[PDB]
């Protein structure tokens, strides 16, 4: 700043800036329900989240990561996974459900201490969670393996999957109510004028 | 096995197998608290899960991406975050809170479809986070900031923390009750004999 390099030799928000006129302009780093889509589409690892009566009979929350698929045109997203607890915290044969999917990207470093940031791209899905069984169950399994193991085929490179197959795994379709989508990925951090700048260790 | 191979001419649990003498004999992949501590000491990304009150009246879960740090002598995980709902699910000052850290590996292939798999290791810790302010969050942020960056030092690599910056953040730290330490990392996915192997563009 003027103010600092004066001083030294004895705001930034309302002056001039650049902006691409085409890069969104939408509070709080939020993203648009197309860019959710893509991300949905090319990620293959999540986090749920689904409620638990704990001991105390408070409901609390379980994280779980684990290979998903986006089927876009049903609306939902398929997993499988044997993790339970005692009960669930809901009433019926379907749970609330959220799931995250990210790409988490570098640590940006900075001079300002509480600029000092991770690059990343984050979707929570809020929807309802039911278990599939038999053929739906089938599918689902088939679309998520030949998703994340691409070029891999169930019946040709795999054998089928069989009844027994399906006894023994839980296989879940979350249908998506709603979803929230976030970006901040900087090439640099924002940085302060008026200390020391980071030495060539940091940004080369 | 000899009856497929004898058919195409015309149990395994029980079976021969190696065994490491000092590999765990925990059911269900779960790990050491010596582990845990491990893999939380070397991990840099956390995702938490903490309930909100939703338009049904009824709790329901974020997920949240972000840097931590784990302070074994206090007890905690440190961290920052902005990311409100309306209401917290939950009377009084703390709330509580899942914290989860992953390592995922590679996705490993099979010609059995249930035996597709992806390798990971993964901590639920399950605790009580509180605000903290004044000096406890500025030394919460510092430990983290300089865990995170390795060789950042607040205060000479950064202008130090202010009082601004701190009135500006919310800084957590959840006070740890439980945790559960998960590992499954093969080198190689359960195959099935009976099948056709996988070609070299898998497992090459």
């Amino acid at each position: 700043s003027y103010y600092h390099h004066h001083h030294h030799h004895l705001s930034d928000f309302y002056d001039p800036r650049e902006r691409d006129p085409s890069v969104s302009r939408r509070p709080q780093n939020r993203q648009s329900d197309e860019w959710i889509r893509e991300l949905l589409l090319r990620g293959t690892i999540a986090r749920v989240a689904t409620l638990w009566q704990g001991e105390d009979g408070a409901a609390f929350p379980f994280i779980t990561p684990l290979a998903y698929a986006y089927r876009p045109e049903q609306g939902d997203l398929v997993y499988h996974t044997n993790v339970v607890g005692r009960l669930r915290a809901n009433a019926g044969q379907g749970h609330p459900a959220t799931l995250e999917v990210s790409e988490i990207g570098q640590f940006l470093p900075s001079n300002s201490p509480l600029e000092l940031s991770v690059q990343y791209r984050s979707v929570m899905v809020f929807g309802t969670a039911r278990v599939l069984a038999g053929e739906d169950a089938r599918a689902a399994l088939t679309t998520l393996s030949e998703r994340v193991f691409p070029g891999l085929k169930v019946g040709e490179t795999t054998r089928p999957i069989s009844e027994d197959d399906l006894k023994r795994t839980s296989v879940y379709s979350l249908s998506i109510d709603r979803w929230s989508g976030k970006e901040n990925w900087a090439e640099q951090a924002i940085q302060e004028e008026d200390w020391p700048a980071l030495g060539p260790e940091w940004l080369g």
